[PDB]
């Protein structure tokens, strides 16, 4: 209790704390050479080895952060590269620690990291496995300096993984490059969500997140008092929050704390809990985020007799509304594991808006009796619309499911620009692979994972260039009604279509040759430019066009010879397909 920098370390064991003091650092300081980080990771290594040989040692009394501050501060040249971050060094703790925050520049501007070829990395790996990881631990870091650095950890290690396993087997690339593919996913699927969550918190307030993070935790803790529930609610939101503002030390200490407390707690919260509680002190938090909901309690009353039958509703109510509807969120989402949280958001809103009228009526009860009627369609929809789409991915798979979602939203916003409603297609293509092969039970808190980030960065692309009122309409509206928002756009009348352009519907053999990837993205691009330039054809008549063009591939890549073909048959398709569609 002495010395905190030996605490850590003997916590962490030195491996780990290697690892994420070069994290820290590369955060921080996003423009220095590897080299220079690596200098530093090792000062402080050694630092931290004398305090845990004697606690008594200089220094070894200092904070965390006040250790961490003068390090910064020793870099020569820092005015020369971050200029005013120079200046923080002027002042004291914490408002130098403050002052440092402020000038963490998340999307710098650095080059996109690009994969080298396989032999070459694997190479890399078994010459020197050390620097290889740790270079690109480094290269990850300070390009996301807003990503928890143990988590950042936890990928890290399934990286080595990858390579240990793959690099000594026969076909390498079959074996390294699909799990390198599924790696950069959840990685920038799980620094998505991070920054999801913080932007909501600052949108929307306190309130909305506390009601978001009691559904949550009640589908995930069904077990649990209410009180029990209250409480990890308003600890959740102060550590997102510390966690938010980017101080890694604090946001650490309150998540290590969190764990703990839940861990001590255990058989009163969940009987789930069990592998992560034992786990190390820096995977605790990690895992216990990752656990699957528990099991609900077999004899639970209905909703009815506390919600709509009881005499002292209104009662209940008006003494604590936060409170009361809070416990309602509670009882819901404990007894719906399978609806999204948004859902049971929807339905919550739903019944206060109907208490806040009814408990000022003549006669409360014969007002708000059949409140959970209002809540049927608002339940039916999200699940209509995931039965429709996971039927319509069934028949036709992933990548013709793509060209049905494309057409469907091109004629939506043709505003939009082509690359952009490819992404989002192909995107939301995916969210169709990952969910429909659940159950019906966890098809919709699947969807609702992987929607809520293609939706919020899809927004963010919208703010930066403007195309749409309709678009931002559903990107400022309340965090609940977004999604619901966008499914209602309409087809666009309005739109007066895209000039003919020959050059866009002209294709060279260079499409035999190239990736099934790069094939369909190609081919999906020539898509939306024929919706724009014809927004009324048919289902049936682009289905036609699509089979000729499919036919007009087929014919030109498998004969002899092949750049006349495409020239010859394709003046004839162009022609062809523009008399079908007047
Ligand atoms: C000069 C001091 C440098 C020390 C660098 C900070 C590294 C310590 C932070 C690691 C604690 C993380 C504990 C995990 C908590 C959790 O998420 O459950
Ligand atoms: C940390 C160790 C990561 C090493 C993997 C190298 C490949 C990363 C490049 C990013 C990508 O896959 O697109
Ligand atoms: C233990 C108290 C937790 C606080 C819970 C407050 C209950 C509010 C439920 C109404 C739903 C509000 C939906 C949030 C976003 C929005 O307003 O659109
Ligand atoms: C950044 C703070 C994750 C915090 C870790 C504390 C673990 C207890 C909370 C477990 C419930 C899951 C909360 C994450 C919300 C979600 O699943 O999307
Ligand atoms: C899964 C299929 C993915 C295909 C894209 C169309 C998604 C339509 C279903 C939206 C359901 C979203 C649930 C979240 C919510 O309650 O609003
Ligand atoms: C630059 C921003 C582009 C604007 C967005 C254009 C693409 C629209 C995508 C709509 C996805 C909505 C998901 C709801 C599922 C549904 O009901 O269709
Ligand atoms: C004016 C009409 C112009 C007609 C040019 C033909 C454009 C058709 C391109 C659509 C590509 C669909 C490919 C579907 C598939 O992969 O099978």
């Amino acid at each position: 209790h002495k010395s905190e920098v030996a605490h850590r370390f003997k916590d962490l064991g030195e491996e780990n704390f290697k690892a994420l003091v070069l994290i820290a650092f590369a955060q921080y300081l996003q423009q220095c050479p590897f080299e220079d980080h690596v200098k530093l990771v090792n000062e402080v290594t050694e630092f931290a080895k004398t305090c845990v040989a004697d606690e008594s040692a200089e220094n070894c009394d200092k904070s965390l952060h006040t250790l961490f501050g003068d390090k910064l501060c020793t870099v020569a040249t820092l005015r020369e590269t971050y200029g005013e971050m120079a200046d923080c060094c002027a002042k004291q703790e914490p408002e130098r620690n403050e002052c440092f925050l402020q000038h963490k520049d998340d999307n710098p501007n650095l080059p996109r990291l690009v994969r080298p070829e396989v032999d070459v990395m694997c190479t890399a790996f078994h010459d020197n496995e050390e620097t290889f990881l740790k270079k690109y631990l480094y290269e990850i870091a300070r390009r996301h300096p807003y990503f928890y650095a143990p988590e950042l950890l936890f990928f890290a290690k399934r990286y080595k993984a990858a390579f240990t396993e793959c690099c000594q087997a026969a076909d390498k690339a079959a074996c390294l490059l699909p799990k390198l593919d599924e790696l950069r996913d959840e990685g920038k699927a799980s620094s998505a969500k991070q920054r999801l969550k913080c932007a909501s918190l600052q949108k929307f307030g306190e309130r909305a997140f506390k009601a978001w993070a009691v559904a949550r935790l009640s589908q995930r803790f069904p077990k649990a008092e209410f009180a029990e529930v209250s409480k990890l609610v308003t600890d959740l939101t102060k550590v997102h929050t510390e966690c938010c503002h980017g101080d890694l030390l604090e946001c650490a200490d309150d998540r290590a704390d969190l764990a703990k407390y839940i861990c001590e707690n255990q058989d009163s919260i969940s009987s789930k809990l069990k592998e992560c509680c034992e786990k190390p002190l820096l995977e605790k938090s990690h895992c216990i985020a990752e656990v699957e909901n528990d099991e609900m309690p077999a004899d639970l009353p209905s909703l009815a007799a506390d919600f709509v039958e009881s005499k002292d509703v209104c009662k209940n109510y008006a003494e604590a509304k936060d409170v009361f509807l809070g416990m309602f969120l509670y009882e819901y989402a404990r007894r719906h594991p399978d609806y999204s949280v948004v859902l049971l958001l929807r339905l919550a809103k739903t019944y206060e808006t109907t208490l806040e009228k009814c408990c000022a009526a003549a006669d409360p009860h014969e007002c708000y009796a059949k409140v959970f009627d209002e809540f049927k369609p608002l339940v039916e929809e999200p699940q209509n619309l995931i039965k429709q789409n996971c039927e319509l991915f069934e028949q036709l798979g992933e990548y013709k499911f793509q060209n049905a979602l494309l057409v469907r939203y091109t004629k939506k916003v043709p505003q939009v620009s082509t690359p952009t409603l490819v992404e989002v297609s192909r995107n939301l293509g995916k969210v169709g692979s990952k969910c429909c092969k659940h159950p019906e039970a966890k098809r919709m808190p699947c969807a609702e994972d992987y929607l809520s980030v293609v939706l919020n960065q899809l927004c963010v692309l919208h703010e930066k260039t403007p195309v749409s009122d309709r678009v931002t309409k559903c990107c400022t509206e309340s965090l609940v009604n977004r999604r619901p928002c966008f499914s209602a756009l309409e087809v666009d009348e309005t739109y007066v279509p895209k000039e003919f352009n020959a050059e866009t519907f002209t294709f060279h053999a260079d499409i035999c040759t190239l990736s099934e990837k790069e094939r369909q993205i190609k081919k999906q691009t020539a898509l939306v430019e024929l919706v724009k330039h014809k927004p009324k054809a048919t289902k049936e008549q682009l289905k036609a066009v699509m089979d000729d063009f499919a036919a007009f591939v087929e014919k030109c890549c498998k004969a002899d010879d092949k750049e006349t073909c495409f020239a010859e048959e394709g003046k004839k398709l162009v022609a062809a397909s523009q008399a079908a569609l007047g």
